[PDB]
């Protein structure tokens, strides 16, 4: 159904590819647990008016920890070692590699990552509810559309790219609203706070952009290329993990540093 199931059923995964993926996916949820503690223990550092950011971050941590731990458990329990060939192949008796776990974490997270910023920075000419509604509708849509096309990653590479194209449309609209929010939030805050808001915008752009990259990591070097193999799966899962810590944990950390900066 997905690229990881196909490669695991045809050429198979080497011992290092399988060992490396389960390791990156373990490090993935382990830092979410660490992030959950950081946000809980640091709430006393920010004034009451900003604590909504810590709360939102902590709930994202929980969602990330639970679902990413299941994604890892699903990966390891999805392949078995064939001593006769020397590689890990799809196990007909297991439940297969399912991306729905990662895609459900995204759906729960988008509304909270985009909402929490509006609890630290202030808008000027924009309306609070107008920005929030645009963030929730388009953030959900980019995800349900990215999940619809992900079903044809193998079955139909045309629908894979069209759905990913529509999903991107909603994605670039978010970057647009996120840019006005950071421009308005900069007004009336000290130069120190502005610098952090600039770092946040840059981290938001790269981190969220990493996702579509992994969505295409295999079909990047062609239909018979270096990444159209077990290496493309190692790079996709790796890219997801980097974007996962950056867009969820690092992003939330920077917001807290901003809130800390604002109370002076
Ligand atoms: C886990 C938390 C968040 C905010 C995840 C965000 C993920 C993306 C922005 C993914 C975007 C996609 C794009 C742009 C196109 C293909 C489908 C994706 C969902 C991977
Ligand atoms: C030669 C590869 C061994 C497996 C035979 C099946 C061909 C690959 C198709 C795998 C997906 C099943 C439809
Ligand atoms: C100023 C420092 C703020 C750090 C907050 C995030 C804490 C977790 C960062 C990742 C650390 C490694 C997680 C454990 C790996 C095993
Ligand atoms: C100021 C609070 C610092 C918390 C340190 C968290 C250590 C990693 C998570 C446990
Ligand atoms: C300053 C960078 C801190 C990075 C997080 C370290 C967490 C260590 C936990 C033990
Ligand atoms: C509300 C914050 C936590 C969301 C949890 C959503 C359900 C996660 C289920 C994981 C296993 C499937
Ligand atoms: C509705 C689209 C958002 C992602 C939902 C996918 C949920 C998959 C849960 C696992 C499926 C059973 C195994
Ligand atoms: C304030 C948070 C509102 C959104 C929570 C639910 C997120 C999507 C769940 C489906
Ligand atoms: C100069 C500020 C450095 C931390 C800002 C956030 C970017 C961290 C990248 C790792
Ligand atoms: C803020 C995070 C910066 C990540 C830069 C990209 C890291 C390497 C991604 C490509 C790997 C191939
Ligand atoms: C909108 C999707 C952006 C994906 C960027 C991928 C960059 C690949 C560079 C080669
Ligand atoms: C401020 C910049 C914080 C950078 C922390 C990065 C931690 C990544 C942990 C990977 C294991």
């Amino acid at each position: 159904a997905n690229f990881e199931n196909f490669i695991g059923a045809t050429e198979g995964f080497s011992e290092i590819a399988y060992q490396f993926t389960s390791h990156i996916l373990t490090l993935g949820y382990a830092v979410m647990l660490a992030g959950l503690l950081y946000f809980i223990l640091t709430i006393k550092n920010v004034d009451k008016k900003f604590q909504m950011s810590n709360i939102l971050s902590a709930v994202v941590m929980v969602s990330a920890f639970l679902l990413l731990y299941a994604q890892a458990q699903n990966w390891t329990s999805s392949f078995t070692f064939n001593e006769e060939v020397g590689r890990y192949f799809l196990d007909p008796s297991g439940d297969l590699f399912n991306n729905g776990y990662r895609y459900l974490n995204w759906l729960i997270d988008v509304p909270m990552l985009l909402f929490q910023i509006l609890f630290v920075v202030s808008l000027t000419t924009s309306k609070f509810s107008s920005v929030r509604n645009q963030f929730w509708f388009s953030g959900a849509m980019m995800i349900i559309t990215g999940y619809i096309g992900q079903f044809y990653e193998v079955s139909n590479l045309t629908a894979f790219l069209v759905w990913g194209a529509i999903s991107s449309a909603f994605f670039f609209h978010i970057l647009w609203v996120m840019k006005k929010v950071i421009n308005e939030g900069k007004e009336g805050i000290s130069p120190a706070g502005q610098k952090i808001l600039s770092n946040i915008w840059i981290l938001f752009l790269i981190s969220w952009t990493l996702y579509p990259g992994a969505y295409l990591m295999p079909y990047l070097t062609g239909v018979d290329g270096f990444l159209y193999s077990e290496d493309g799966v190692m790079a996709r899962q790796l890219v997801y993990t980097i974007a996962d810590v950056s867009s969820k944990v690092i992003y939330g950390v920077l917001l807290g540093n901003l809130a800390i900066t604002l109370s002076k």
